[PDB]
């Protein structure tokens, strides 16, 4: 992870400033000042690198949950914290999420793993809720694959030059949520 | 739209018993007792003819939606009618969906134009709701993209072969979406 995080990082800021199709293994290589053969022990094509930078967002942002998830609050409380970090998370990495829901087997594997553990920390926080008379008594894989869904869905939609900004869009998106459209 | 219809009918029966892979122009222009150069009148690919499929199941959608949004009850009443009508659309046509959201520039204009007009209908339907007290007050292009998005993700996540039918799904969805998560203080 020392060199191989420098490497992560540098191939992002290299993405960012100089865009994905137009930045190659060479380039990444330069910038940290590593030859050709070093780039290669760590990462042989610029998509393992892509892997690795999205994995990494994956694993930072399944951090963030399982704190509040595992924190203070009543489990709807707990949800409602859920639900805000989720879709602020959406919003900040809208590539990354384009990336990921539209190759390598075990790689897919790996995120369908993940996806997996979202929805379990939020199933079981959804079922206490209900058990204690806090929550809208539904089946938890059903509202917890709807509050999900409708947080992941700005990506086909939320505009970043738009009038509305993001935490605007969070706050509104939360609170239709908990207290439901009609009044 | 006469020979067209049952062509597009064949197609679609053809492609369930079958699988779209598996059947070619050929073998529609087979079931119907048409010539090969018959059936390049009406159309030229198979391609073609899913196309002319889904914008058949899109143009019948859009029918049911405007005559919900265009009959009675109150904004709220209709916003709820809608998304009870939209679930049950989505869960009905999987496959389409699938296909319509993950080719030919001008088809995928139409398909950009018929996904403005639902969004228009719930649009202008939930500022009305709102300016007279009955809808929560949040911006009307929010709150349709998102229960409109809430309905359509189950696509992803749906399972005919599980344990809860599609009408109880669309119901806890319906009754999730219109009171929210926590329960009245």
């Amino acid at each position: 992870n020392d060199r191989r995080t420098q490497i992560i990082k540098v191939a992002t800021e290299l993405f960012r400033e100089k865009g994905y199709y137009a930045t190659s293994l060479d380039d990444i290589a330069d910038r940290i000042g590593f030859t050709k053969p070093a780039i290669y022990y760590y990462f042989k094509s610029k998509e393992d690198v892509l892997f690795a930078i999205v994995n990494s967002i994956v694993d930072e942002a399944l951090e963030r949950f399982h704190a509040i998830a595992a924190g203070p609050g009543s489990p709807g409380e707990r949800i409602h914290a859920l639900l805000v970090e989720h879709t602020r998370t959406i919003l900040r990495n809208l590539d990354a999420n384009t990336l990921f829901y539209n190759l390598s087997p075990e790689r897919e594997r790996e995120m369908r793993k993940r996806e997996r553990e979202y929805t379990e920390i939020m199933q079981r926080l959804y079922a206490e809720g209900v058990a204690t008379g806090e929550l809208l008594d539904v089946d938890p894989t059903v509202a917890t694959a709807t509050l999900l869904g409708a947080a992941i869905w700005t990506y086909r939609w939320y505009d970043p030059e738009g009038r509305l900004s993001a935490d605007e869009v969070v706050e509104q998106i939360t609170r239709l949520l908990l207290n439901g459209y009609r009044r």
